[PDB]
């Protein structure tokens, strides 16, 4: 359990960094260099979490092994400007910088532990005597091996190459953390200053920042590891908005929903002179065949039946081949509506597709009152070429080739022709 | 980063034993005997977990430890009913349960390894020397110790007090487990079986029940520790409810005040003839680049659309560059609406700014409908040589360098185009 509490921890000292942290902060959960790497214009701080709840007073052999594994990786990293920080808690410490002695980091490097010495001493203080290079260099070494490069270690008086004066004044920093209540409540005060409510923290936000963390330290690859306070936001509050429209959502009945729908369409489909482009997938709705042509003649009673007001055509873009579009241009012009389609037998036409009708106010005439067509390449472009003021997709039409930059979209979820006539106030009630 | 991930796969190991488990079983996480003990009426059982997704084949070595520690426990708790279960993945092994046979367990009793002889083989091998029992019973061991105890171990032939034909029998059982990501969905299928939704348990669910099963591994207190099924699917629910009534309710009064400032704000829209000013800072507003151009479409559409009636130009002053600026205007012409920004190039004109559209009202022509620009000191001196009637500001941009004095300042406090076209009376209903 101290193992699990120790990785929460430094899961929360990660996500606190990564909140008090400015938009122009890298951090690497579980970097190269430490648990945490925060990496600025210029500095790169490194940060290493401990936890040591079960101890009762802090002892410098505590702190033994991140000590050399930092100085090691300055050794190796002098002339990049990387900051190492040991966030490490203590129950009886108080919170706050400490700082470390030279005479100490000497007392590190004087830890009669063989692992120490073998992993980062002997790298910090390389042996003078060629024989005990050679000792260290084996990579597998027996107990008199261990044994001899211990006590040469204990009895040899080596320099350190490692300027241990310059890594304490700049580049290192030792702090007392927080606990872990203490650190999960900074972390949730941190979420209030974000604009998050308390109960969202509690429910929402830290266990998702919790996870989010938690799954980016297991990944093998580190770029992929690389996270940022704008990131983790941005996540969040898609997660916040996703929960809350669905949530919304499934508790009105079908018609509550068609009435908001409804509302929400009225303001648009109010204009007489607007041009309104329909696309159709005739599969989603019950019996298209025998409905379509009574739905598109009360949508032209309704809007294209002032000659002087309604001046737009409608169009109307179908899922369905070219053969059906005949056999509904043949039904259409039995009922005396003007449509025209663009094919003359299979082959399409730009001129015949884009023209306009003419009026004649005095006689009540107008050439068209609708288009009508295939979904194929050459019907796409033609109303790429003129955009539309509102395009209303029915059946989640794919509208991928559609150019839909600064064109309203307007999705109807629908299964009947009473529900569209309802949506775009073509009846009273359902 | 394998650590983390062990854990998180134990974790997740953890969540679909509760789910899995009926509402009869008391099971505990991070319990006293191994990771999961699950107690039923009148079978304890215990399962460790162990991650070896590094490892390409298993082999008998890597469970060495957890089978000598559940056996010493089988033989200090050989009266309880206890089945002992082992559950480690590995990934070139097929999943299910594997049989581990009595010359396996012999053999894992005679491993090298001075550890497990000191810790678990000596309480099931008991030595029949009493030099040996003395060694072993001292809690501090010297190199010569351990040596003399490890030769003894590896030359001696002794007894096996555990039964281990009864033990593999009855209270073992081996199981190799699926992958992480094959777990995870395991138990996100399970939770979804409870009644939720792939996207509840994606978003809450899932998060919230590993920050559950962490935070109830961390407890020092067993008892704290022990959970059940019900319990976590009520916290679920709890916290599921909270939510939804949080955010539906905290919405109420938002859009109380947006009626408020509606209502505020109706009389001086309704005047067909007003000058207004809009200020407008773009990081304040949710995908402003994508619905700026539509919502001033619709503002034209709604408050410049009348020729004869609308005689005052709207103007649009943003907080921007002035690329951005000629972006915006290219995406303008590009939807057949003229705008003047009062910049050719990079230079701002007084005179291109302040003159006043011609209108041929035969033609329904307007020579420009809109003025864009930025809050550059040329613009705001242009503005304040010629004063408005209302003044908008839209998200707190500086006015300091504006001439306010008997000038009507509204301002709107909002976060995305829906609220600031409810608030200007373009649309009925959020």
């Amino acid at each position: 359990d101290h193992t699990i509490k120790g990785f929460l921890y430094q899961f929360n000292k990660t996500l606190n960094s990564i909140l008090s942290s400015t938009d122009q902060d890298e951090i690497q959960i579980e970097g190269i260099i430490e648990d945490i790497d925060i990496k600025n214009s210029n500095i790169t701080n490194a940060i290493q979490c401990k936890y040591h709840e079960s101890k009762v007073r802090h002892n410098l052999s505590d702190i033994y092994k991140p000590i050399l594994q930092m100085l090691l990786h300055f050794l190796e990293n002098d002339s990049l400007n990387i900051k190492y920080a040991l966030y490490a808690y203590f129950p009886n410490e108080q919170v706050g910088v400490k700082e470390v002695t030279k005479s100490q980091i000497e007392e590190i490097l004087s830890s009669s532990n063989f692992d120490y010495i073998s992993k980062y001493i002997s790298k910090i203080k390389p042996p003078k005597e060629q024989i005990i290079k050679e000792l260290l260099g084996k990579t597998s070494k027996t107990t008199e091996d261990k044994t001899r490069i211990k006590k040469y270690y204990e009895t040899s008086k080596l320099e350190t190459i490692v300027d241990i004066d310059k890594f304490l004044r700049d580049h290192f920093v030792f702090e007392i953390g927080l606990s872990y209540e203490e650190l999960m409540n900074e972390t949730k005060n941190l979420l209030m200053k974000e604009g998050f409510s308390l109960e969202d923290v509690k429910d929402l936000f830290y266990p998702n920042s919790i996870q989010y963390i938690a799954e980016l330290s297991i990944l093998p690859e580190a770029e992929k590891r690389i996270s940022s306070k704008n990131k983790l936001i941005d996540y969040l509050k898609g997660n916040k908005k996703t929960a809350m429209s669905r949530w919304t959502s499934e508790v009105l009945t079908r018609k509550q929903l068609l009435k908001v729908r409804k509302n929400q369409l009225v303001p648009s489909l109010n204009i007489n002179s607007r041009s309104r482009y329909f696309i159709i997938d005739p599969d989603t709705i019950d019996n298209f065949d025998d409905e379509f042509i009574l739905f598109v003649k009360d949508y032209l009673d309704k809007y294209n039946s002032k000659i002087k007001l309604h001046t737009e055509t409608p169009c109307f873009i179908l899922k369905t081949d070219v053969n059906n579009l005949s056999e509904y241009h043949k039904r259409f012009v039995s009922r005396n509506i003007q449509i025209i389609t663009g094919y003359i037998g299979d082959t399409f036409y730009f001129k015949e597709f884009n023209k306009e009708p003419k009026r004649i106010i005095k006689d009540n005439w107008v050439e068209f009152k609708a288009r009508i067509s295939c979904n194929s390449d050459e019907v796409i472009k033609c109303i790429n070429y003129k955009k539309c003021d509102d395009l209303y997709i029915v059946g989640g039409v794919d509208v991928s080739l559609l150019d839909t930059a600064d064109v309203n979209i307007e999705n109807l979820e629908i299964n009947n022709f009473r529900e569209l006539k309802y949506l775009l106030s073509m009846l009273k009630e359902i």
